[PDB]
């Protein structure tokens, strides 16, 4: 059973065990000058920001995006599962210009990226609407450790006892590190308030201009009404073994504040004060 087993320490993180088993693989992965790293912590608009790259990519040509599942378009770099996945070779093989993504913690990105100074766009979320979120996709997505009860899962996240560690240092370490390289920090609330405008933003960072009609078509086609009955973006064609969506959709809201219908006021106001605390070196602001 490769699923449903404990997380193995890679480097200080919690990572999954077949990751970990491949670790040199993805250490060694060889960027390219041209690639263009997606970077978030889990659930924080992975997939949602892929689908617009990938559109981007393609002049918002909607069937050319049908042209595999977006696990495929858009490789998730370290995860290696035996039999099943690899996505360091799926990147090997795949033709520039690439589309990459990862979930890995600044100091675990492979050191090629650094060395081709790519450029990254990162996603980050509000934390109370990623643990959320994570708690479902810890359901659905047999990868994972059983995440037991949502007090339970509530209390590995706040301790970062959770596949790709903690959400405070992932994202503050990933804001740090905008100084050192060219870095979109982008935020999923922003992209629900103004979709436009975090395209527009996109857009500028990789040096395009396109016509307002296309930058349109990106927009419709990237909106959660449309992506979550697309079988080439809402992870349904993944193996039944993999993700069981009848335990939770991976598109399973996509609204900012669904953490008021899962927390309790006593867990609200317990994870503010923890937040405080961890947030408190960090010029980062969010908005739930
Ligand atoms: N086009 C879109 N607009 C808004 N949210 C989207 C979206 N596509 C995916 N999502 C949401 O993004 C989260 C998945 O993130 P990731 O791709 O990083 O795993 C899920 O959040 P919820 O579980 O809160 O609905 C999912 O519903
Ligand atoms: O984004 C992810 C994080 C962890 C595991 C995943 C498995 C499948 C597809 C996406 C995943």
């Amino acid at each position: 059973d490769v699923f449903r087993r404990e997380l193995v320490d890679v480097e200080g993180i919690p990572l999954f065990w077949s990751i970990a088993e491949h670790w040199s693989q993805v250490e060694s992965f060889e960027a390219r000058p041209d690639d263009i790293l997606i970077s978030t912590y889990p659930k924080s608009g992975t997939t949602w920001v892929s689908e617009i790259l990938d559109l981007i990519y393609n002049n918002g040509d909607a069937e050319k995006c049908k042209r595999d599942a977006i696990y495929k378009r858009v490789p998730f770099m370290e995860l290696i599962i035996p039999g099943i996945t690899n996505g360091v070779e799926m990147l090997n093989n795949m033709p520039s210009p690439r589309i990459v993504k990862t979930h890995l913690p600044v100091q675990l990105l492979p050191s090629s990226f650094w060395k081709n100074d790519c450029k990254i766009i990162y996603v980050a979320r509000n934390a109370k609407d990623v643990v959320v979120s994570y708690y479902y996709f810890y359901q659905m997505a047999k990868i994972h450790p059983e995440p037991g009860t949502w007090e339970e899962f509530l209390e590995k996240f706040m301790a970062g006892q959770v596949s790709f560690g903690p959400w405070y240092d992932h994202v503050k370490s990933w804001w740090e590190k905008r100084k050192e390289y060219r870095i979109l920090y982008l935020f999923y609330e922003d992209m629900k308030e103004n979709p436009k405008c975090e395209i527009q933003k996109i857009l500028k960072f990789l040096e395009k201009d396109i016509p307002e009609e296309i930058l349109n078509k990106i927009l419709y086609h990237s909106s959660f009404s449309v992506m979550k009955e697309n079988p080439s973006a809402n992870y349904t064609t993944m193996m039944k073994e993999e993700m069981d969506h009848s335990v939770s959709p991976f598109m399973r809201k996509g609204i900012s504040g669904d953490w008021k219908n899962q927390f309790t006021v006593a867990q609200y106001e317990k994870f503010e004060e923890d937040y405080v605390k961890k947030m408190e070196d960090s010029t980062l602001k969010f908005r739930s």
